[PDB]
């Protein structure tokens, strides 16, 4: 029962700067003490200095490729997270990565699937994050990780991303909480028949059935390892206000945590990302604490914490 | 795929004046662009000038019949909406009427059922709006449309309402979201065995089962056209604050829209009313935008918009 | 159909003083008029003066036994509530007790089970309130009533509590809404196999199934009388803000009341406690009204009020 909290304070996948402060805020809330309190032998893994990275991030506007912003910086930092996560998993430890915007999942998923090729991926997000290099309108890379991981539109992916191992297939990723999918992304999920459970399915079937369907969708043999990449904006902005891309009509605080308890319950969780916490994008300090405490709650519930005896 | 957005800026069915500004606010939010964006060939239909109507509304206190307020003005304006909606439906276009208080449904339902006599009616509301002429305590006509449409207490309905065609029967109307029913109304729904699904049923069975039961209740042959008259106060005041009669414990933003997606999904929706938006009864501007954006969201979801590919 | 509203303005079971004002606030909201309006012949029963009790409560810090605070005062006042409630039930009236912190349930449950030994108990709370005398960390007695009622850790219960009749067994108590259970309490519910339905079960099965399971858990013959001890902090703080121990992720306003309607619906409710309303712990006056109105709503729904005809 060993764990490595991989710190990935990266904001190059999007415009707003506060998101790279996420790792520190979670740790200040006592994230590591909570994990140890849950019986986990933990250790921190700093992939790179967030200030040094943000210094180059906010200054280097020339880092572009058409509409795509900061492909170079993102490719570099993401490769490092990949190496770190890959290493943590090979050492037999559970990698719990804290972001940072969702572009870091390019390295986390790559790292985990490199050690666990049969691992399924449950993407908890209000967004599909699967825009292609030539299809993204905003050019914000935190909304394109899955396209790169799946090797879509390879005829347009930069050479600086050639390091990304092609280990994630479309039948091994399932979404939960979708409600702000771009038309290009819609076509993509449809053409590739990717298991996507929107807020419609949650409202229609209830969170429990959706989580079960999501686990089943990526676990054919019913024995595969499972990884969860958790974007906090999946949770309704009234619970998680401090985030870059909030979308109305998300999961309630209860569903957000119940989902974690159901996953932890299956016992095959092998990795977890908690991304998009941005303390700066908070109206009041109650917005900060409410968002950061949610990040730690997700971790605790994912990692074993229950309401009753266990 | 032709549509006519019938503008019905009427507030004579209740005390507060801002409700007649609803049509303009929705259109300012881009309601028509959204409908066209959904592939609808749309056109606007102005039934009457809202300012001219409100001028007479706020001044003519003498327009009364006992407890009943503004029966004359309501009868006149409502007959016009009836003629307009009837015309739009005969022209083969989908009439999407924006209010305005709910007294406008006297003309919308009358107009639609006059062209589609087998059409079922789903009344989404926190209230039953079925008080009789001699039974209403407030005298606000927006809470009596269904009594007049059903021909209840005819022995007390004014001659100025004699224009209302008797085309709606009790087994063709189903409620969703009820939670503020007057005792007289309770007796009525019971005696007439009207399909009424309260917040109790939503809490008990879930929104999906309730919508299904509501569609089935008014669609015996399973092929009848369906009309939805949507009062925004059905949605909990914390999502739709700018409204005249808010009632605690309503539908969540998600259920409010999921209901629309389920209806649009059956493919037999033939008309839609979106009523009771009152921008003036908003604490802040965030209350206005939150309420008006909800009105447009209902329209989009009712008219075909989905979270995933379709 | 006779009822006695037992007033129990006690705050000695916890630190904050405003909770003893609950009874008065509910009554000011028209609690008694509501009950009579529901056809109940009601009468008030004042067990003791709240000011006199609070005067001694806030001054006598010496009233302690280790970590346990105010065991003497709590034992005395609680015995009185026991005598009063026992009397009301013997007179054939329904005892609706208003608190006051939850330590008053030591007298209410004792009083009711003394007349109805087969009565089941449904404890609606975010907390288990079953800490033992020697196991409580805070020493606040409102979090220990069930341990004393069940006769747990009797080897450590003070003589001033020897008056408590041992009439409640572990298979006759079922919880609903748990989400802040102490580790010692967890072990206890597990070892005694007490039916405990946490927010997990509500999120997993829905409120309706949970209420049904709770009623079944304490009603083996399916004919036993049922008593509900309702702690308002079970409801999410965003609906019930004015309370001493709010916990995030509670029941929605709708579930909180639906639960009441389902219970009232079985027809075997024999007693009800509505505890922990503290008007002083309110940010604004809207926090007060929102909390107090909830208390009265619980009463109305428990006592027969429905959304439709009945
Ligand atoms: N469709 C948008 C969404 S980006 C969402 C990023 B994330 O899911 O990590 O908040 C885009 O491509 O900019
Ligand atoms: N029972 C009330 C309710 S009026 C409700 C109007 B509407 O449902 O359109 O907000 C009355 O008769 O005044
Ligand atoms: N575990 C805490 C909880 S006390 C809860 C009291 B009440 O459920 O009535 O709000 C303790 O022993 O102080
Ligand atoms: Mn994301
Ligand atoms: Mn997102
Ligand atoms: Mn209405
Ligand atoms: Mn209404
Ligand atoms: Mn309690
Ligand atoms: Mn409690």
């Amino acid at each position: 029962k060993k764990m490595s909290i991989v710190l990935a304070p990266f904001s190059g996948g999007q415009p707003h700067s506060g998101v790279e402060l996420g790792p520190d805020y979670l740790l200040k809330q006592g994230l590591q003490q909570d994990m140890e309190k849950l019986g986990w032998d933990t250790r921190l893994e700093r992939v790179f200095d967030g200030k040094v990275v943000e210094a180059r991030k906010a200054s280097d506007n020339g880092d572009r490729i058409g509409r795509v912003k900061r492909p170079r910086l993102t490719a570099e930092c993401t490769e490092k997270i990949y190496k770190c996560v890959r290493r943590v998993a090979e050492q037999g430890r559970f990698p719990l990565t804290i972001g940072g915007d969702h572009s870091i999942a390019l390295g986390t998923v790559a790292g985990v699937l490199s050690v666990h090729p049969d691992a399924g991926v449950i993407w908890v997000d209000a967004h599909a994050d699967i825009n292609t290099m030539s299809g993204t309108v905003s050019g914000n890379l935190h909304g394109c990780p899955l396209s790169i991981l799946l090797g879509l539109d390879r005829e347009n992916i930069p050479e600086c991303f050639s390091w990304v191992p092609q280990v994630l297939k479309p039948n091994k990723i399932a979404y939960i909480g979708l409600r702000a999918v771009d038309d290009e992304e819609k076509k993509i999920l449809h053409d590739l028949n990717i298991a996507a459970f929107s807020m419609h399915h949650v409202d229609r079937y209830g969170i429990d059935k959706v989580v079960s369907m999501a686990i089943e969708a990526v676990s054919p043999k019913g024995t595969e390892p499972v990884m969860v990449s958790y974007d906090v904006d999946t949770i309704d902005p009234l619970y998680v206000p401090a985030t870059g891309t909030p979308v109305r009509g998300g999961l309630s605080f209860r569903e957000a945590l119940f989902l974690c308890e159901r996953i932890a319950e299956c016992g095959r969780l092998v990795a977890l990302d908690v991304v998009e916490c941005n303390p700066l994008l908070a109206a009041t300090e109650s917005h900060v604490n409410d968002t950061i405490s949610v990040g730690c709650a997700i971790a605790r519930c994912m990692m074993g914490e229950t309401l009753l005896y266990t």
